[PDB]
């Protein structure tokens, strides 16, 4: 696969040995917090301009090629983005070549020959749904092409589509790709690209699964959207066992604790969006404590603290671990009151053999020992908030969604609630 690579993007510059050349518009913005995020909008001047060596123009009846990459695209929320397929990455010249384009719940492959003969490949995700893996979130895709049998589109690693193309005859396409956002009637629309790659092979089922496990960064947790996790921002929190929840605090100090609760309420725009309302219940904000990171990137073993938002306020996530049970009922406890009750949290997004598990917040006791991992238990029809080490026992055996499993979800433009 490394002998493969003839385009790798990185903040901009290639790294491949082709030495691309790369030019950006006026309005391209590159995110603060990690700079190979790439944000395009729908203006002229919001463009990356890729000028490939002749060496790798695409110009062939018979090689292979494969496209990687991760985007993030913010929910359609008018009926101006239905029925509206736009171009976002085009290597099309003279009506032929190769173009990845976007419409309302799309994403397509556009491979054309020299005859004017199409073949597309699509990833279609619903609007409709209670909580999505693709809307606003990002996603890695991957599109490989074998001139002998098929388009593949793969999604996350998984193959999703794929068509026939042996019929397509020569396909020449451009020494040029444009990034930029071409044909979109939306005047709000956006897309997020990182790590745009391109390889001289069909890439194999198990080189897809194995670039998304690196490329994911799986050493730095993640947020909802799939960014980095932050210290010092405010997150509402899903639970993935029960997504239809939120987090409440019944009282602050040591005899209160948090809950779960719901139903969630709907957000909804007639026939672009049916979803839970993601901005629900208590804030958690992460606290540094042990990382000499000068940056604010939360990774894998950090030990941190949990901050609780209670009427405008900042809580401190702990428990008395000598209490009754060993499922420790958690408070939001005054933060010069804490003492040396327990409070150290171990983030979490990987164990020591690289397996990623979605359990997020190990809490530690004032020695150190594990108290277990935050999750819930139903004490007389309350969803109360603990500690526990049965997750801990659990996440030895395997990585399916338990009651640990948390996403951390900050307000995002690409999401808004009404
Ligand atoms: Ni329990």
């Amino acid at each position: 696969i490394t002998n493969a690579s003839i385009l790798s993007i990185v903040y901009l510059i290639d790294l491949s040995r082709y030495g691309a050349e790369i030019y950006n518009g006026d309005k391209v913005y590159y995110n603060s917090i990690d700079k190979n995020q790439i944000r395009l909008i729908n203006l002229e001047s919001s463009t990356i301009e890729v000028i490939l060596k002749k060496a790798i123009v695409y110009n062939s009846m018979y090689e292979n090629f494969s496209t990687s990459f991760w985007i993030r695209i913010p929910k359609y929320f008018n009926s101006i983005s239905l029925n509206n397929e736009y171009t976002i990455i085009n290597c099309m010249e003279n009506n032929s070549g190769w173009k990845v384009s976007l419409n309302y719940g799309e994403i397509i492959w556009t491979f054309q020959d020299t005859q004017e003969i199409k073949q597309r490949v699509v990833f279609k995700y619903s609007q409709m749904i209670n909580i999505s893996d693709y809307i606003n979130r990002w996603i890695f895709v991957t599109i490989t092409n074998n001139r002998i049998t098929k388009s593949k589109i793969y999604i996350n690693g998984r193959l999703i589509d794929q068509k026939p193309i042996s019929n397509l005859g020569n396909i020449h396409a451009s020494n040029k790709i444009m990034f930029k956002l071409d044909g979109c009637r939306d005047p709000h629309r956006y897309i997020v690209i990182k790590y745009f790659n391109l390889f001289d092979k069909e890439l194999s089922e198990k080189e897809i699964k194995d670039l998304y496990d690196n490329q994911s960064n799986s050493g730095i947790l993640k947020d909802f959207w799939g960014d980095y996790l932050q210290y010092d921002k405010s997150y509402y929190m899903l639970n993935l066992y029960d997504p239809n929840k939120y987090v409440d605090v019944n009282n602050v100090g040591i005899r209160g604790y948090m809950y779960l609760k719901g139903p969630r309420d709907n957000v909804m725009t007639t026939n672009i969006y049916l979803n839970s309302s993601l901005y629900m219940g208590t804030k958690f904000i992460i606290k540094k404590y042990a990382s000499g990171n000068k940056d604010n990137i939360v990774r894998n073993n950090d030990r941190v603290y949990i901050n609780v938002v209670v009427k405008n306020k900042e809580y401190r996530l702990a428990t008395n671990a000598s209490q009754a049970g060993v499922e420790k009922i958690l408070s939001a406890l005054e933060i010069p009151d804490v003492g040396n009750l327990s409070q150290v949290v171990v983030m979490k997004s990987k164990n020591d053999q690289g397996i990623t598990n979605k359990c997020k917040m190990n809490l530690q006791d004032n020695n150190g020992n594990d108290i277990g991992f935050i999750g819930f238990h139903q004490f007389n029809n309350i969803a109360k908030l603990v500690a526990s080490n049965w997750y801990n026992r659990q996440i030895e055996r395997s990585s399916r969604t338990l009651g640990c499993s948390w996403e951390f979800i900050p307000v995002d433009d690409g999401w808004r609630e009404r």
